[PDB]
């Protein structure tokens, strides 16, 4: 059962298609229109059905050209309000009908962020973007907001004519709005059935540049050139992913570089991956995020978790494919370096939550839990560690990649559970069932903490990071003069980031050590968001007051939760910056993404 949805389950009825006709009103901060759902009954004598909604105003529901009765139930916190619709005629099993709902969103819709012109790069036009994963589609339109249902969709979006709309779909033309010549209607078609969390919309002063045979990069004019260069390896990564997963079925693979408040590193919206502008490091070093979103075109978008309790299926397999893409491009020693880095992030998550915390389990129980509050590196890295351990146990990467491809082929266009995955793993590896039976399945899937076995990792690229981190940790005052810029001469940006992560695991360090690190390495000059984030956390945790303005600026000038949440938490934990962190959150709260504002408030204990 999907404990995060209040809608009728897939066993009662299934939405097959959505035809959305809407208009974006920037003056009211509302999306208004009609959602026409083609719904197929799965039961005999079906007379009503329930949809998910959250802060939606319903004007009317039309079936067969006439208004029908509906009722909105009491709100159930983050789940929203159930909408029960009374069907005019009882449906037989497999009968399909179209239900047209006229609705309008709330300006406080948790799916949307409305930006004023001052919040954009161009400063002249406003901007809107959505983020539906996990359960925010219900805050845009009435739907069965569960990944256990997959539907196709078509959309027609009216916007001010100076702006551009894009969606997680193939572009299907644009025309002036026949009802208003100051507006344009943009059309879209998504012919591959998707779960509704993959519905996405952006409206803004967007420009595009072609960077591959099936890829345009989209952003405001000021970021086009930098984005085209940053993401130039996209076609190469798509070709490797097709070799590992099978055909790319989505047609286009475009990228949208969002404003800095985009809450995630990337969102795998089909046909149009959304990415944070914090990837714009200038040297392509953060391109693993693109490899990750590309990989979701198979693991997540084609094979999907049936409920959010099985989210690790989506992320674990995607991290596994992501690391194979980067291993093909940069070598097997690089794949192991990134895999070992991932184990260290899993160590940090388990330490943060606590080793017995229910969110450190691979398969979770989200009954009465807001998915946004559960979100962490555990499903990604505990999921990856299980697959990497099975790869080692079952004969290596070539053999395990055969399983991955067969798994994608088996479950394409379906929504599955951990038991479906395990049953297929046992079926595919029938000649190695004795090896599979040695796995402690109960501990790996259902127990909290670090996994029961740590995989084997090549240490070649990690050794220099560990050695430099240990030199700093073990240094006394009289050793500080031995450090010098030459210590970093043979380290890649990835290795500098790993040196900082290793050191941050032992923070705090003495203030004099951190001051010496800035003296000889000049980490304050580095703009790479991952390195800067770890360096500023190391400074703040080591109680360097000089870092307070730098950390507050990074926390507020961008809104990627991976960076903003720990920076605000570190600033709140440092007595010297505590009041400033709380005051800065209070002043920026109204202008923040709604989910990020909620999570930073919980982290800071500010209501
Ligand atoms: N797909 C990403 C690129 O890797 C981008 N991304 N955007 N939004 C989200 C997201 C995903 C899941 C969430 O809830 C859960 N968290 C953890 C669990 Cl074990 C189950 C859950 F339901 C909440 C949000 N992920
Ligand atoms: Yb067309
Ligand atoms: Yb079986
Ligand atoms: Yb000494
Ligand atoms: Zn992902």
């Amino acid at each position: 059962v999907d404990t995060c949805s209040l809608a009728s389950p897939a066993s009662v009825c299934r939405t097959k298609h959505l035809h959305l006709r809407c208009s974006v009103d920037f003056t009211r901060r509302t999306l208004t229109g009609t959602a026409a759902l083609t719904v197929q009954s799965q039961e005999d004598n079906l007379r009503s059905l329930v949809l998910d909604t959250k802060d939606l105003t319903i004007e009317k529901v039309v079936i067969n050209g006439q208004e029908v009765k509906y009722a909105l139930g009491e709100r159930q916190s983050y789940k929203g309000s159930p909408m029960e619709i009374s069907l005019p005629i009882a449906l037989s099993k497999n009968q399909e009908i179209v239900i047209e709902i006229s609705f309008e969103t709330s300006p406080k819709s948790s799916a949307l962020q409305w930006l004023t012109p001052e919040q954009t790069s161009g400063k002249e036009h406003p901007y809107l973007f959505s983020q539906c994963q996990a359960i925010h589609c219900r805050a845009i339109l009435p739907c069965q907001d569960t990944p256990s249902v997959k539907l196709t969709y078509t959309a027609e979006v009216s916007v001010p004519k100076e702006l551009v709309a894009l969606m997680s779909a193939i572009r299907d033309g644009e025309t002036p709005d026949p009802e208003d010549p100051s507006r344009k209607i943009y059309k879209f078609i998504q012919k591959v059935p998707i779960p509704c969390y993959l519905i996405a919309l952006v409206v803004g002063a967007l420009e595009s540049r072609q960077i591959g045979p099936r890829t345009l990069v989209w952003s405001e004019k000021e970021q086009v050139e930098k984005s085209a260069y940053e993401f130039s390896e996209t076609e190469s990564m798509l070709k490797i992913a097709e070799d590992l997963g099978g055909p790319y079925v989505w047609g286009q693979y475009d990228l949208l570089v969002l404003p800095p408040s985009f809450p995630y590193g990337g969102m795998e919206n089909p046909c149009l991956t959304f990415v944070t502008p914090t990837l714009l490091a200038g040297d392509k070093s953060l391109s693993n995020v693109i490899a990750h979103e590309i990989s979701h075109s198979w693991t997540g978008n084609l094979v999907t978790n049936k409920t959010w309790d099985h989210f690790w299926l989506n992320e674990g397999h995607t991290v596994y494919l992501e690391r194979h893409i980067c291993g093909r491009l940069f070598g097997e020693k690089f794949r192991h370096f990134n895999a070992l880095g991932g184990w260290g992030e899993l160590q940090n998550s388990v330490k943060t939550f606590g080793e017995t915390h229910p969110f450190t389990k691979l398969v979770v129980d989200l009954t009465d839990i807001d998915p946004d509050v559960a979100y962490s590196s555990v499903p990604y890295e505990k999921g990856f560690a299980l697959l990497f351990y099975l790869e080692q146990l079952l004969g290596g990467p070539e053999i395990f990649l055969g399983f991955l491809k067969a798994y994608v082929e088996k479950f394409s266009y379906k929504s599955i559970t951990t038991d479906d995955w395990k049953d297929f793993l046992y079926s595919y590896f029938k000649d190695k069932v004795d090896v599979l039976n040695q796995v402690d399945w109960n501990a790996w899937l259902y127990s909290p903490g670090l996994p029961p076995i740590k995989p084997n990792y090549d240490m070649t690229l990690t050794n220099a990071c560990i050695a430099l981190s240990q030199r700093w940790i073990t240094a006394k005052e009289d050793d500080l003069n031995s450090f010098n810029a030459t210590d970093l001469k043979d380290l890649s940006s990835h290795q500098l980031n790993e040196f900082l992560a290793q050191t941050l695991q032992r923070a705090p360090l003495p203030l004099g050590h951190i001051k010496r690190m800035q003296e000889v390495y000049n980490f304050n000059a580095i703009n790479n968001s991952e390195i800067r984030f770890r360096w500023l956390r190391l400074c703040i945790q080591s109680k360097w007051e000089d870092a307070i303005p730098l950390a507050l600026k990074m926390a507020t000038e961008q809104g990627r939760m991976k960076f903003t949440r720990p920076l605000f938490k570190d600033l709140a934990a440092f007595d010297k910056s505590h009041d400033q962190a709380v005051r800065t959150y209070q002043e920026h709260k109204a202008s923040m993404h709604p989910v990020t504002a909620m999570l930073v408030g919980k982290d800071l204990k500010v209501d």
